[PDB]
């Protein structure tokens, strides 16, 4: 495995013929309150738009997962809640190793007496159903983190 | 934004201080009959192991997503059905623009008299349930596609 390129939240290599991209590992909290997911926005400049994601990260140096899930829901939303790991997946097995654990966060509480918002992230409480629903008629796009949260909900979570 | 690398599925560019890798779109077929779904499992170089995933691939030059569908398919396991556009989603649009489009294929039959099997490829039949919890014990991992189509699955299409 050569390398091409070291970078920040990357490194390209070559393995024979084929392309890697190393990345560090990410963590992703779904969260329900009321009928209602939070899911997140933000510019995405890879992709030119703002999908409908959900809370989630890149597992930070000396972090494990439920570490990072508790830091990123904290940092993105001001909240806190008890996690529960649910499952991982690779995001693209056929070219990068990324890999994102999922957790559930229950009982969510308030961080601090005033939370400090996070001004690169718009917070969107809505119902997983209106997120699928609006999707399938083109009018939102889906991140991983956010389709595997609806869908989460639509298996488990409704009643 | 300039560009690092043009690679044969990907190209490795810098847009500001963001490190941006191009990948063509893909698609993932969700395939169940008699309680079992559809996994597929094969060498994947980037994460030195093969996690369950479903059928999927790159969509070709020439090719729409539906085709690209029918393609894979045909191709990894011999079959044809009849398809129908679920969603899509970004796999980690933190980074990548790879977007995958997912559909189901019900009616499932053999493309030819006796089809050509793919020597790269291992075909799982498996209920979504034992992968799920299997997966849940640290017994197999998930590609997003594998992870995608079990939830699908627990959603709507049990009964
Ligand atoms: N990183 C790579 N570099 C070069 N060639 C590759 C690579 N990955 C696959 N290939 C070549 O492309 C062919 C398969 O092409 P695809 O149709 O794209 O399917 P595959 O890559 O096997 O799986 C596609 C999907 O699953 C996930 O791993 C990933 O998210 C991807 O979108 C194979 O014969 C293989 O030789
Ligand atoms: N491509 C990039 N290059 C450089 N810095 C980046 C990049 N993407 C994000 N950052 C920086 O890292 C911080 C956010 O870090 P993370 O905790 O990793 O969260 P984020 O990247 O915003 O979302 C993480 C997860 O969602 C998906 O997009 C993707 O699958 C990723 O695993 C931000 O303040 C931002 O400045
Ligand atoms: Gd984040
Ligand atoms: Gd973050
Ligand atoms: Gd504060
Ligand atoms: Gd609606
Ligand atoms: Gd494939
Ligand atoms: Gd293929
Ligand atoms: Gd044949
Ligand atoms: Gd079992």
């Amino acid at each position: 495995r050569t390398y091409l390129y070291r970078g920040r939240i990357l490194n390209l290599a070559l393995e024979g013929r084929y392309e890697i991209v190393e990345h560090k590992p990410a963590v992703a909290v779904i969260a329900l309150r009321e009928g209602r997911m939070l899911f997140v926005r933000q510019m995405r400049p890879a992709v030119g738009l703002a999908p409908l994601e959900i809370p989630a990260g890149l597992i930070e140096p000396g972090e494990d997962p439920l570490e990072a899930a508790r830091r990123e829901l904290a940092e993105e939303t001001g909240l806190s809640g008890d996690l529960t790991y649910l499952f991982s997946y690779f995001v693209s097995p056929g070219f990068t190793d990324e890999k994102t654990h999922v957790f559930l966060a229950e009982n969510l509480k308030e961080v601090e007496a005033h939370p400090d918002e996070d001004e690169a992230i718009e917070v969107v409480w809505m119902r997983p159903e209106e997120a699928l629903e609006r999707h399938q008629r083109g009018e939102v796009e889906f991140s991983a983190t956010g389709l595997v949260g609806v869908l989460y909900y639509h298996a488990f979570l409704r009643g």
